[PDB]
C-alpha cells in the first residue's frame, strides 16, 4: 500500500452548494475585483455574470466601475426549457482567489435580463460553463474560460471537481458554513477520493460525451440495447441536479427500482420527481432501495468499468414542509428528451476529473460520498465488454 | 357463402402487419388494429407516442370500465405496458354487432409500434391460455363468439402486392380480407385442406414432411415442430427451428447456386436487386410444407413460391430495380407460418371444428410457369411422432 497525498490545499474546499441549487466557487472579475460567487457548470460553456439588478442577486458585475472592461458590442441569448438569459458580451480580467495564482482575461456575458435562471438563496451571481467551445453561444468563435486560462497561463489543460452532498437539508445559514466540496484547477488531488480512478472516453468536445455500456440495478442487467442508454448522447453535467434518462431508459429504470424497492409503496408522484416522502427521524430504510452500476466504456480496447450509487446519491435530501423532524428526500432521477445526464446526484458519489488534455474522464469513489454501515459507492474494473463503439448514437 | 360487407377491409403488407378499423368507446374512437392470430390479446396505443397519430382516449369514452389492473407484455421483438379495463368494440366492415371486450391501454412501449404502419392497436385472435396477465381475460374473439351470433370462426386472406408499396399506395391498397364469421368462396380457388388444430393456445399445427423443390429435407418430423409450429399473422417471415433453417437455406442455396448472394442476404438482413422486370424466379425453389390431415395417416402439403418468400423491398436509391429481402429466417421458439406464407393461401381458422384450413389465395403473386398449391393427399404414418412433447 502507499498513503496518497493532497497537493493542491490551497484549492481543496473551495466549493459551496447543494444538488438542488448548485454547487458555486468565488470568483473576480474586473478592476478592481469585483467578487461573485459562480455556478461550476460541465454542461455549458459560457462565462456568465448577473450584471444589472435583480430580485434574488445581492451583487452584480458592474462594468462602468472596471477599467480593464473591453465592450464586444455584441448582444446573446441563451434560452433553456428550464431557464433563459439575455446578455452583453465583453472581456475583463477574471481571477479565481482559492483556485490558481494566474489572473487572465476572459470573455464574460453581462446578463441584463433573465427568466427562471437565477435562483433565490442559492447564492451564486454566475455561471462557469466548463464545457467546450462547440456549445458556446453564440457560436464556438467565443473562447470558453477554461480555453482562456489554459492558452495565457502554465495551468495543466485538467480540472477535478468533487461535489460533496450533505446527506441531509442545509437550512440558509447552514449552506452558507458548509464546506461544498472542491474544484482542483490544473490537477488531481489525491486526499479527495479513495481506491482507484478508472477513465472513460471524452467521446466528443463539445459537451463532456461519455458512453454508458450497460446498466445494473442491485446487480440485475437492466438488458436493454447499450444504444438505447446513450440516445441521444451522455454527458456529465454538474449543473443539473438529477441523473436524467433517456425515456425509455426511465421507464425500464423506475420498473426495476420500484420491483427492488417493493417492500414499501411509494406515490407516483414521488417517482415523478414532484413530491418527497418522509421517514421518522433516522429511519430512512436505504436497505430496501437498490443500487445503481452504470459501466462505461474504458481505455482498453473490449474494456469497461463500472461506478455504482446508493440510494444516499440518488435520494435528494429535502426539509419537510413542516420543518419536521422526519427525514425527507425527493426522487432524483427523471426523464430526458436529450439524452442521459450524469447530474449533481452521481457526481455527489464521486471524485471526477475532467482530463482534456489526454481527452478522457475519470472516477474515483469520493472521500465526501454519504453512504452507510452496509454499503458504499464503488469504481471497480475492469469488464470484458464487446463492441461498445456500437453503443454510440449518431444521427 | 358471400359477405361482401368483409371482403377487402385489411390494409397493410407482410413488412410492417395487416390491419382492420375497429372504433372502441363512446363514442366511437376509430382506430386501425393489427390483425394477429400469433397472441390473445386486444391492445391499444392510450398514450402520445411519435408513431401514432391517434389513439385510445378512456377519459372521452362513456362506456370504459376500469379493470384496476396493469399487464407488462414483453416479447423479443417488442415489448408493451398496458392498464387493463372494457368498453363497448365494434368492426365497421364487419358483424353489424357491438360487444364488450377486454381492452389493455397501452402506456409505455419498447419497439412494439412501427414507424408508418397505420395501425394503433393489435387484435390477439389466439386462445386464452396465452392471454396475459392470464387466461381470465377473456381474448376479444372469445367475447365476440359469446355474446353474438357470430359462428366461431374467422377467415384470412393476406395480400401481398409483389412489389414495394410507398406511403401513400400502402394506404389506397386492399391488403386483404378478414372474413368474421365465415367463409368467402371468391377469395380462393382449388380445394380447402384442413390441418388439425393440435392444441387450443397458439393456433398450432404440425408438419410432417418438408420439400425444396421436391427434394425432402430429410429430418426427423420432430425436428420441424420444435418446439411448436404455428401460424402467426403477426409475423413477417416463415421462421424456422434453428436446425430446420440451416437444412433449408443450405438446399435452397443448392437450388439456386447459379447466382451468388451475400451472406447478409440469407440472413434476411439486406437486399437483392435486379434489373427491372428481370427477378430470376425460375432459379428459386418452391417450397412444400406438409400437414397432417384430419384422416387418419393421411397429410396434404402446401407449396409457396419465392414470390411468397422473397420480399418486395424499396432500393435505398428507390430506383427502378426490383429488390427484395430473403423472408425465410431462424426461430428459437418453434416454426412460424408468419405472413409472408399465409400471402400464398386463403387461410380458414376453423375454431369450431378445431382445424385450419388452407386453399390457394386468390391474391398469391406468382408468374406464368409456377403458381402456389394446396394438394392431397398423402399417405404419412406415425404423424402424430412429428409433434413435441
Ligand atoms: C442545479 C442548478 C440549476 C441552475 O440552472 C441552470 C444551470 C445550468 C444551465 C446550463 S445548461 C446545463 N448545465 N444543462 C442552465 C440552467 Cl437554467
Ligand atoms: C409484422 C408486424 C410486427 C408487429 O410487432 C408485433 C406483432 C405481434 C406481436 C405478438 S407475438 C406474435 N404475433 N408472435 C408482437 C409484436 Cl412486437
Amino acid at each position: 500500500e502507499p498513503g496518497r497525498r493532497g497537493s493542491f490545499v490551497e484549492m481543496v474546499d473551495n466549493l459551496r452548494g447543494k444538488s438542488g441549487q448548485g454547487y458555486y466557487v468565488e470568483m473576480t472579475v474586473g478592476s478592481p475585483p469585483q467578487t461573485l460567487n459562480i455556478l461550476v457548470d460541465t454542461g455549458s460553456s459560457n462565462f456568465a455574470v448577473g450584471a444589472a439588478p435583480h430580485p434574488f442577486l445581492h451583487r452584480y458585475y458592474q462594468r462602468q466601475l472596471s477599467s480593464t472592461y473591453r465592450d464586444l458590442r455584441k448582444g446573446v441569448y441563451v434560452p433553456y426549457t428550464q431557464g433563459k438569459w439575455e446578455g452583453e458580451l465583453g472581456t475583463d480580467l477574471v481571477s479565481i482567489p482559492h483556485g490558481p495564482n494566474v489572473t487572465v482575461r476572459a470573455n464574460i456575458a453581462a446578463i441584463t435580463e433573465s427568466d427562471k435562471f437565477f435562483i433565490n438563496g442559492s447564492n451564486w451571481e454566475g455561471i462557469l460553463g466548463l464545457a467546450y467551445a462547440e456549445i458556446a453561444r453564440p457560436d464556438d468563435s467565443l473562447e470558453p474560460f477554461f480555453d482562456s486560462l489554459v492558452k495565457q497561463t502554465h495551468v495543466p489543460n485538467l480540472f477535478s471537481l468533487q461535489l460533496c452532498g450533505a446527506g441531509f437539508p442545509l437550512n440558509q445559514s447552514e449552506v452558507l458554513a458548509s464546506v461544498g466540496g472542491s474544484m482542483i484547477i490544473g490537477g488531481i488531488d489525491h486526499s479527495l477520493y479513495t481506491g482507484s480512478l478508472w477513465y472513460t472516453p471524452i467521446r466528443r468536445e463539445w459537451y463532456y460525451e461519455v458512453i454508458i455500456v450497460r446498466v445494473e440495478i442491485n446487480g440485475q442487467d437492466l438488458k436493454m440495447d447499450c444504444k438505447e442508454y446513450n440516445y441521444d448522447k451522455s454527458i456529465v453535467d454538474s449543473g443539473t441536479t438529477n441523473l436524467r434518462l433517456p425515456k425509455k431508459v426511465f421507464e425500464a429504470a423506475v420498473k426495476s427500482i420500484k420491483a427492488a424497492s417493493s417492500t414499501e409503496k411509494f406515490p407516483d408522484g414521488f417517482w415523478l420527481g414532484e413530491q418527497l416522502v418522509c421517514w421518522q427521524a433516522g429511519t430512512t430504510p436505504w436497505n430496501i432501495f437498490p443500487v445503481i452500476s452504470l459501466y462505461l466504456m474504458g481505455e482498453v480496447t473490449n474494456q469497461s468499468f463500472r461506478i455504482t450509487i446508493l440510494p444516499q446519491q440518488y435520494l435528494r435530501p429535502v426539509e419537510d414542509v413542516a420543518t419536521s423532524q422526519d427525514d425527507c428526500y425527493k426522487f432524483a432521477i427523471s426523464q430526458s428528451s436529450t439524452g442521459t445526464v450524469m447530474g449533481a446526484v452521481i457526481m455527489e458519489g464521486f471524485y471526477v476529473v475532467f482530463d482534456r488534455a489526454r481527452k478522457r474522464i475519470g472516477f474515483a469513489v469520493s472521500a465526501c460520498h454519504v453512504h452507510d454501515e452496509f454499503r458504499t459507492a464503488a469504481v471497480e474494473g475492469p469488464f470484458v465488454t464487446l463492441d461498445m463503439e456500437d453503443c454510440g448514437y449518431n444521427i
